[PDB]
């Protein structure tokens, strides 16, 4: 066929496959989800997009994943991210300092991977999804992720960490769903601090981004909420990754 409903990829090539040696792994792995059957966890997953219109998704779609995906994090040890989700993962994957999104089984079992349905019919749709923009944002993916996101930001407490792409337009952007969702959804009661990283993709020794209109807004904004703000540039993040794994000898 030469023309598609949607004007996004379809659902990822072995989606149900793939879901389930997912769970598969990370419950083998992680003594703490030794009790989740992922069985279920597929069928609940599937019973959220499956036979609906995939431009009609909620967040109650989802009520029946997020229970059975129900998983304790320690609260001081969050890293929240934007546009920058290699590094992230890098450095979470050093020694656990801390836990991003994707480290949980939930946000593990769907990083990188799209899917959708159709109304009226139980079949997955592999040809095309809805894109969040030239679509509708209302779309199995684009909800799955809102609601992960935001329960996973109501659940850090003390400092919590946010990775933002110092090479970005907008090194903080309120567009993206850890500006529009994430910090609107930090508990003023339990956060203390958010700490960003800004991370240089620029070569060598370059500017004071912590001093970027777009930082100075999102200060603004975490102040207002009563929470405190800080802000670190990491000028090299090869040397970073080094310092992580290799704690000083090494000129760090
Ligand atoms: N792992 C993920 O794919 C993912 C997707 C969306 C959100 N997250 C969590 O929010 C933060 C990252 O989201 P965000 O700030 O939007 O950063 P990015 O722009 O790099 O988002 C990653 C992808 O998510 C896609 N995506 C899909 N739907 C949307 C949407 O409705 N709004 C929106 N802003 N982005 C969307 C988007 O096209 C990107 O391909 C971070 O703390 C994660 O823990 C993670």
């Amino acid at each position: 066929r030469w023309r598609q409903t949607w004007s996004g990829p379809g659902t990822t090539k072995r989606f149900p496959e793939t879901v389930l040696a997912r769970c598969v792994k990370y419950t083998e792995i992680h003594p703490e989800m030794r009790h989740v059957d992922c069985q279920s966890v597929w069928d609940a997953f599937k019973g959220a997009f499956i036979s609906k219109h995939p431009c009609d998704i909620t967040e109650e779609d989802y009520q029946p994943l997020m229970k059975l995906g129900t998983q304790t994090v320690p609260c001081n040890k969050i890293l929240l991210w934007s546009r920058i989700k290699d590094l992230a993962h890098q450095f979470t994957q050093v020694q656990r300092d801390m836990f991003t999104l994707e480290d949980t089984l939930l946000g593990y079992l769907a990083d990188d991977l799209t899917w959708c349905g159709e109304f009226d019919t139980s079949k997955i749709n592999y040809q095309s999804c809805p894109d969040w923009r030239k679509d509708c944002s209302n779309n199995p993916v684009s909800v799955f992720w809102k609601t992960v996101s935001r329960r996973f930001a109501e659940a850090a407490c003390d400092v919590v960490h946010v990775m933002l792409d110092g090479s970005r337009s907008k090194i903080f952007d309120k567009d993206s769903t850890f500006g529009s969702v994430q910090v609107h959804n930090l508990q003023p009661e339990k956060v203390q601090t958010l700490e960003a990283w800004v991370i240089h993709g620029g070569r060598e020794d370059s500017r004071d981004l912590c001093q970027d209109p777009t930082i100075k807004e999102l200060e603004s904004i975490i102040s207002k909420r009563n929470i405190q703000f800080s802000c670190k540039n990491i000028y090299r993040p090869d040397k970073f990754l080094q310092c992580v794994k290799n704690p000083e000898d090494s000129s760090c």
